[PDB]
């Protein structure tokens, strides 16, 4: 099993946020995380779990769910990722995740609807060399119902760059950046570009 520490910063938001996260994997192909998430403006729980699909000796599908708490209610992310072992060092993955909301909240219109979400996510890790692995994840989402994101607009994308420095076998500090889209939020002010600086390390427990 790992457990993941990570502090991050985000610049549009002038926040501070860690994530605390345990996750294992099994011979069988099943797959579990859970994480705690805090944020400080200067919490929240997901557990997720996905089962292997292994189509060939290189491709392999993951459906799998992400449930999240937080204090505006329950939400629920059934997902299917596809996995592309292209090399003993380059993966590729892609998922949809619809993310659904447990809560009403209210829309543009004025009544109570759920903030539901289309989520797509692709992925690249490439092991560089026994010292360094670079990954990038790239994020599309986009508003099933009367909602706008605080870019002013119903999508929004992230992405995320990350070194990862194989210290030792069990011992993989990083760092990342990400891009957040104008989703920053300060001081009654939105449509902020959102920079998120983050630092961690990933250990086996
Ligand atoms: C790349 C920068 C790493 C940032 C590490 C963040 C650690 C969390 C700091 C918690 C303090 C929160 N605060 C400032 C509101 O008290
Ligand atoms: C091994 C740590 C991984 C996180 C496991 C989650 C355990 C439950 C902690 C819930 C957090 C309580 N809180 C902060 C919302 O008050
Ligand atoms: C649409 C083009 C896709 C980009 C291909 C990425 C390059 C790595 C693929 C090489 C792996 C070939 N093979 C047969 C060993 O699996
Ligand atoms: C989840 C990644 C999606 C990959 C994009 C499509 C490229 C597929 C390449 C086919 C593999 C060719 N082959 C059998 C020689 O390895
Ligand atoms: C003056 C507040 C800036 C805090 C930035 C933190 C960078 C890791
Ligand atoms: C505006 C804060 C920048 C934080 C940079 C962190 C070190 C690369
Ligand atoms: C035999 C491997 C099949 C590749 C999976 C394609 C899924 C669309
Ligand atoms: C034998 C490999 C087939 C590739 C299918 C690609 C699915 C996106
Ligand atoms: C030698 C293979 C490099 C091609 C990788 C391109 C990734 C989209
Ligand atoms: C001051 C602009 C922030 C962009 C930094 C990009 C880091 C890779
Ligand atoms: C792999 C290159 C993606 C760069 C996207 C950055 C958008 C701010
Ligand atoms: C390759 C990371 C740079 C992303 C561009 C966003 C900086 C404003
Ligand atoms: C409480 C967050 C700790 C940040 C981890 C940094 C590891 C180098
Ligand atoms: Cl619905
Ligand atoms: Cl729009």
């Amino acid at each position: 099993a790992t457990l993941d520490v990570r502090g991050g910063y985000r610049s549009g938001s002038h926040a501070y946020e860690t994530r605390l996260k345990v996750s294992e994997g099994w011979q069988n192909g099943w797959w579990a995380s859970m994480e705690s998430n805090t944020w400080n403006t200067i919490n929240d729980v997901q557990v997720e779990v996905n089962y292997a699909i292994k189509l060939d000796d290189q491709w392999t599908v993951r459906p799998g769910m992400l449930t999240h708490f937080s204090s505006n209610g329950t939400r629920y992310g059934p997902y299917v990722k596809l996995s592309w072992d292209a090399t003993k060092d380059l993966n590729f993955g892609i998922r949809y995740r619809y993310d659904w909301k447990a809560y009403r909240q209210q829309d543009l219109s004025g009544d109570m609807s759920r903030d539901n979400v289309h989520r797509w996510d692709g992925y690249v890790t490439y092991h560089i060399n026994s010292d360094f692995t670079f990954a990038w994840q790239t994020t599309l989402y986009s508003k099933q119902n009367d909602y706008r994101y605080a870019n002013h607009k119903k999508w929004a994308t992230e992405n995320a760059f990350v070194l990862q420095y194989h210290m030792t076998p069990d011992i993989t500090p990083y760092i990342e950046y990400d891009y957040l889209d104008r989703q920053g939020v300060y001081n009654g002010r939105d449509n902020l570009s959102e920079n998120s600086y983050r630092i961690g390390v990933s250990f086996k427990l």
